[PDB]
C-alpha cells in the first residue's frame, strides 16, 4: 500500500459510501425495483402515483419542488436520512448489541443496509445477526446474499455485502 493508499481509508466514510451506492440525482426517478426516488437513494413513496411523489417531495424539502431539487438539498435529506438509520439502530433492543460489537468499517456498512431496508427489515434477519455478533463474516455475507434485498437490486447492495466481509473500504475503490 501507497502512502496514497493508506490516505483512503480516512476519505471513506457513511456519507462516501452511501453516495456511491445509491448514486446522486436531482430529479425524481424510479430506482431498480420502479420506486421514485430523489438526492441520494431517498425513497419518496412505494406508491405507483408520480403526483403522491411530489407531495412527498415538496413535505421533504420544504418548497414547492416540481420534482426537482439542488444538491445542496440533495445533501441535507442525506444527512437526515443517515442520522435516522443511526437513531433506528441504537434505540433498538435487536440491532444495538450488534452493532455495538463491529468495527468501525463494518458499523458502517450496518448504517448503510439499515438506510436501504429499513429496521424492521434489517432486525428480521437473524442468522446473519448472529453471525455478525459471532464475527462469521464469510458466513454472514453468504447470507446477506440470499436476501430479496440484494438479489433484486445487486447493484446496490453488492459492496455492502463485500464490506461486511472485509471490513475493509475495498470495494469503494477504483470506481
Ligand atoms: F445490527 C446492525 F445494525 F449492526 C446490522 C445491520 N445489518 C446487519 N447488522
Amino acid at each position: 500500500p501507497t502512502t496514497e493508499n493508506l490516505y483512503f481509508q480516512g476519505s471513506m466514510n457513511i456519507f462516501e459510501m452511501l453516495r456511491i451506492d445509491e448514486g446522486l440525482r436531482l430529479k425524481i426517478y424510479k430506482d431498480c425495483e420502479g420506486y421514485y426516488t430523489i438526492g441520494i437513494g431517498h425513497l419518496l413513496t412505494k406508491s405507483p402515483d408520480l403526483n403522491a411523489a411530489k407531495s412527498e417531495l415538496d413535505k421533504a424539502i420544504g418548497r414547492n419542488c416540481n420534482g426537482v431539487i439542488t444538491k445542496d438539498e440533495a445533501e441535507k435529506l442525506f444527512n437526515q436520512d443517515v442520522d435516522a438509520a443511526v437513531r433506528g439502530i441504537l434505540r433498538n433492543a435487536k440491532l444495538k448489541p450488534v452493532y455495538d460489537s463491529l468495527d468501525a468499517v463494518r458499523r458502517c456498512a450496518a448504517i448503510n443496509h439499515v438506510f436501504q431496508m429499513g429496521v424492521t427489515g434489517v432486525a428480521g434477519f437473524t442468522n446473519v445477526l448472529r453471525m455478525l455478533q459471532q464475527k462469521r463474516w464469510d458466513e454472514a455475507a453468504v447470507n446477506l446474499a440470499k436476501s430479496r434485498w440484494y438479489n433484486q437490486c445487486p447493484d446496490r447492495a453488492k459492496r455492502v455485502i463485500t464490506t461486511f466481509r472485509t471490513g475493509t473500504w475495498d470495494a469503494y475503490k477504483n470506481l
